[PDB]
């Protein structure tokens, strides 16, 4: 009766102790980890969930430095560092395959995104250029 | 190879003297006279595949479209579109796992990168911005 | 090494498809926390030893003294003092012949390069121009 | 009765069909190969002859490009590209060891210098910056 994405998210939700974490009518699910990391999940295909970590909006001119940072994530099997036209913000993107998936694997892929977001605010805070909250 | 034997022996001697080293094996080639590929191997866990796309027009705004395109590559389990501050090139970068690996599967991934340069070239052509190759 | 086996196999497959490749083996390390050394091996005849001295002050006249110093290195059978347009560094470069070679003789030549960086540093110190290391 | 440098040069001289090629009182010997390459030989030590190929005087500002060219000669076992304060000119320098030396080896080392001088006017003529005659 439930799609693999919905069942998996239901486990993630209950594990995190809420009913709230669910895909809405556009297949979007947003939440915050540790009052710090803004995670967006999408399931528009039946085979994978996209995991987006919202890094915030870049300062006033930078884009090449972000492309250069993407070398580091590729070399460490991290998410893609992307820029989104809508929210005009940076985000770390990771395709989570639903094949042979468990709630434990989803949390680790979400953790890879969280560590990578922290990795980004580390190439950026000591280097003196900063992304905002909301 | 006489050189590979010498370097391996020398490295082992370095560790012996408590000196850490960085090793890197490189293999570059061009496919169809059009796609520059670089294979690097800096450790026993993975190989990197780099598709050298070419120098981009120094245009900070166009770079924001390169970053935006990483959304499509991410969704499609493709390479990372990135930029090397040394060769001043944009790169399609793909990490190749040594686990359950073979020469067959390495070809398939080099092919994934090649097709990605293929898509990018044909997308930049349509938009009339081509790269210093 | 599983990676070295994979690359060797892949290279042989490339030749098989009539594709020429460029291979390069790199080994870098620091001696006495002071001398950066790079060993490269791009073919079966020789190895290159590069002593990375550091970025020089961009001073076209001081560079003419680097060139002038090549007279002393030449007379003393020493390395080539050169400049890499990529890493923006000056280099002491020494070609190491694979013929009648051993790990012992490779050490001696790396030592010749190291002492040369040693002489250069102590010559630049006295003249109060030191390199971005 | 003759030093190894003098004997060797005597052979080189006779081979080239002249008495003229000889070290003068400052141990300097200058000659031109093929009406094009200006060669200077020195023997102030007993163990080697220095071979200098005179490339001429650099245009008006360059030095880093010459240092970069020196990467190429080191990689190909060539002479050192040097600049000399006196003549204010570039020169290719090669130490020729007198140990196990024959007139045939000297000519090849002189040939390495000549090919390298030609190699230099090739990194320079297609690249649009030129050294003068005398």
């Amino acid at each position: 009766m439930y799609s693999r994405a919905d069942r998996l998210l239901r486990q993630f939700s209950l594990k995190l102790n809420t009913d709230s974490i669910v895909f809405d009518e556009n297949r979007l699910c947003s939440f915050i980890i540790d009052n710090r990391y803004r995670i967006l999940l999408t399931s528009t295909n039946s085979e994978y969930i996209m995991i987006y970590g919202f890094c915030g909006k870049p300062p006033d001119n930078l884009a090449f430095e972000f492309l250069n940072a993407n070398l580091w994530f590729a070399e460490n099997n991290g998410p893609h560092l992307c820029y989104d036209n809508n929210s005009q913000s940076l985000l770390l993107a990771l395709n989570f395959s639903l094949n042979e998936s468990s709630v434990e694997k989803l949390e680790c892929e979400i953790e890879v995104v969280i560590r990578s977001m922290e990795n980004l605010y580390h190439i950026l805070q000591d280097k003196g250029i900063t992304l905002d909250t909301d």
